[PDB]
């Protein structure tokens, strides 16, 4: 029993990355097969940042302006382009290491992994979630750029996220593997609105499953509600509107531990309307959103 | 900028998990060098747990009888012995992965991080601390004894904990890599106390300090402290007495910051009287105490 927000193991995600410099800056790289994907701000100065042309500038860049480097070894970069706003440097040589692999697209509310690296060199690993305004409220500082995101399930990698960028208010943005950003995004030192975010009630009702699951209970009540008076009270708290496709989601937890999912429902109305009153839920004062349902599972069950 | 329960990258760790079965037990091991460590009650059976007497239950195996398989393949056992709570299996071979390591015996209120595993398979990641009563709230199910705590120092990896144990309370206990215990549990399947637990001050300040770099500012006051005032307060709430060592610590933190030890004592010890009154701080409603100062300056200055 216990719960904890945890990271898959990162291996597989460490025999990948790789240094890459242009010029004066230096981010990572992710090397998959014979190529090296990395943002493509690696080509930009401080002065380019403010609204880089990244056509223009990747034009005065040859193949040899790349220098890549896993661990001490430089890899010879024999080709070179740009999809959206990540580079795709190939390499005469295949990542021995290379494991399955997909480039996924994940959706908001989904929660991942990340390996936050520096000059190519793996600095720790953690789990979030993508917000529902697809920023992510991650640990990152400058050079952590190319630090990917990513979700395995058994011996494959979903690579979901490459990092890019810190707004000005402190949060994360970053792309698909495909270098799309998710959210409103531009790859540009610029103030840039992120929008409305809202906490992701399916997860936190994910997060209250794993809680009765793991021996936390005072919170349950001899309350039911319906989706639609739940999600009036959602409204009212910056909750995202709860949905059957969510509630379907839930049947094996409602399953496993006999509570139907608006009985939880009204744990959570209650939880929202009257707080804790100084009282925890799996370590924590606060309604958890970075869990999904898959999560719970995944975690309890003890899946490898 | 931001802050995250980090866990280092667990690869080299995962290179050295292999799965132990002995009869109809198993559970996982760490193979470094040519010897494969698991906890010793991989012998037992669930009528031997009320009582081992562990030196009568070795006695009827032979190397044989202890099954070590990495990912798919066949150890061979040359040897056994046990050592305190821990069995150690000399195999045939050197782990072709086993990275530079270190067995060492932390300090309660030290963090590490957990690979939890299954089958010899590495199920996640996470970060931790060793309570100040030598449990550490972990996230384990039956079959995750053998799964290790580690911290890495640049390529080397210390390895602290091994699991053994969920009391009948829910939180878990475990040895050094040497098998002696951490506090006073003892492997068997019984009540067993763990005695009173605190919070570990000088990790809270760490964290607030840590606050203070990522823009989390709005606890910071017009006061101050000293130590025997603050510890007044600490006894109190069931906080560790702070020390000048502790002060010491904190020493480069309070010079990035600016901040003097004892004058975020003074904040500490208004949240501590006053709560957070709904507020968060790095995502928390409440005090936080599983970062050390390491850990905060590690991870706010992205070392590899
Ligand atoms: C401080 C930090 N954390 N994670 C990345 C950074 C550096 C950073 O924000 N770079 C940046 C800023 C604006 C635009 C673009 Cl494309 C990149
Ligand atoms: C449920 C779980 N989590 N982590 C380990 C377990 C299984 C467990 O508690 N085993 C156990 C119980 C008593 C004594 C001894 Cl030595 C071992």
């Amino acid at each position: 029993s216990g719960f904890r927000k945890m990271a898959f193991p990162s291996g597989k995600v460490e025999g990948c990355m790789v240094q890459v410099t242009c010029g004066t800056t230096t981010l990572n790289g992710l090397w998959l097969d014979d190529v090296v994907y990395c943002p493509r701000h690696v080509i930009c100065t401080s002065e380019d940042m403010l609204n880089p042309n990244y056509e223009d500038l990747l034009i005065r860049k040859s193949n040899h302006n790349f220098l890549v480097q896993a661990g001490n070894v430089q890899l010879r970069v024999i080709g070179h382009s740009m999809q959206n706003c990540v580079l795709k440097l190939k390499v005469d040589t295949a990542n021995p290491k290379t494991p399955k692999y997909k480039f996924v697209r994940i959706q908001p509310g989904q929660t991942f992994s990340v390996l936050a690296c520096y000059n190519g060199s793996p600095s720790g690993v953690y789990q979030c979630a993508m917000r529902p305004n697809f920023t992510i409220k991650g640990s990152f500082l400058n050079g952590s750029c190319g630090s990917v995101g990513f979700n395995i399930d058994y011996d494959c990698v979903s690579f979901c996220y490459m990092h890019h960028m810190e707004l000005p208010t402190g949060v994360h943005a970053g792309t698909d593997l495909e270098g799309n950003f998710y959210g409103p995004f531009v790859d540009r030192q610029t103030a840039q609105a992120a929008g409305t975010d809202t906490t992701i009630t399916v997860n936190v009702l994910a997060w209250l499953y794993a809680a009765v699951i793991n021996g936390d209970r005072w919170f349950l009540n001899r309350f039911t509600t319906t989706l639609n008076d739940f999600n009036l009270v959602a409204m009212k708290y910056n909750y995202e509107p709860l949905t059957q496709d969510h509630v379907d989601i839930l049947g094996p937890l409602s399953a496993q531990t006999g509570i139907a999912v608006l009985d939880m429902c009204a744990s959570l109305k209650e939880l929202l309307q009257n707080g804790m009153n100084g009282r925890t839920i799996l370590g924590s004062a606060l309604l958890e959103d970075e869990f999904t349902p898959f999560d719970v599972v995944r975690q309890c069950s003890g899946v490898t």
